[PDB]
């Protein structure tokens, strides 16, 4: 349906490797969009398609005011392009540089903005499985917009990785429970709980789940923290236990 012509581009909006990303506007309707460049080169070279298209069956398919959205694509045998839902404000982790911590309310809100994206991932059968700040987007209204099901369902970031995962093992939807600890945690702090200068520290870290909480830290957040983040998938919060939580419901901009 859709070809280059069909766009001017604008603006470089993030590298990564993949290839790009680039603000742009579709000719003829005048619309905003960000337009994802990705290399077929390199795409079969580092054997990762099936993960796209993938991407695409989900990311296409679903439709949550807190997920950023596909709305398709196309090639030329050098490049596909994906026609992706321009996020005006960017990224969770640039704002998170920019303000070094979070404070209790801002935090409580993107839990909860993403409990609601998760929870409509999870009753459709679906685990992101990479919700990381640099994959967590921001709205003109400010709201917090899940991107990139790439590793949806050695070598990449441990930091928001739950034990079963790490060690490979068998995992559900409560992953994502231990990443929205870990996210949790990193809103408050400055940094995700188990950080690490290495790959195999970070591994050890995590399977020891051995994490502390500077003193500012409420003891809302020790309990919602401390709940999310135990070892043991069975004994975590249900998505709605979460937007439930007495630390929340006190917090969240809802
Ligand atoms: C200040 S900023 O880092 O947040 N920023 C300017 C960049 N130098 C920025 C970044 C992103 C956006 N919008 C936006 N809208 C939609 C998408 C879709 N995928 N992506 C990726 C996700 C972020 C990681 C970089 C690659 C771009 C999108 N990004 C605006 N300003
Ligand atoms: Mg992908």
């Amino acid at each position: 349906q859709w070809a280059l012509e069909d766009f001017e581009i604008g603006r470089p909006l993030g590298k990564g490797k993949f290839g790009n990303v680039y603000l742009a506007r579709e000719k003829q309707s005048k619309f905003i969009l960000a337009l994802k460049v990705l290399f077929k080169a390199q795409l079969e070279k580092a054997g990762v398609e099936h993960q796209l298209r993938r991407e695409v069956e989900i990311q296409s398919h679903l439709r949550h005011p807190n997920i950023l959205r596909l709305y398709g694509y196309f090639h030329d045998a050098t490049r596909v392009y994906l026609i992706l839902e321009y996020a005006p404000l960017g990224t969770v982790y640039r704002e998170l540089q920019k303000l070094s911590k979070f404070d209790e309310q801002r935090t409580a809100t993107y839990i909860t903005e993403l409990a609601n994206a998760l929870s409509y991932c999870h009753s459709k059968r679906v685990i992101h499985r990479d919700i990381k700040p640099e994959n967590l987007l921001l709205g003109s209204a400010g709201e917090l917009k899940i991107a990139d099901f790439g590793w949806s369902v050695l070598c990449g970031t441990l930091d928001y990785l739950p034990p079963e995962m790490i060690e490979g093992r068998m995992h559900d939807e409560k992953v994502d429970l231990w990443s929205l600890g870990v996210l949790c945690y990193e809103f408050l702090v400055g940094k995700p709980p188990f950080e690490a200068n290495t790959y195999q520290e970070t591994y050890k870290r995590i399977s020891r789940v051995e994490f502390t909480f500077p003193d500012f830290v409420t003891e809302g957040a020790r309990d919602l923290i401390s709940r999310l983040l135990k070892h043991n998938p069975s004994q975590r919060p249900m998505l709605r236990e979460v937007l439930e939580h007495p630390w929340i419901t006190a917090n969240s901009s809802k």
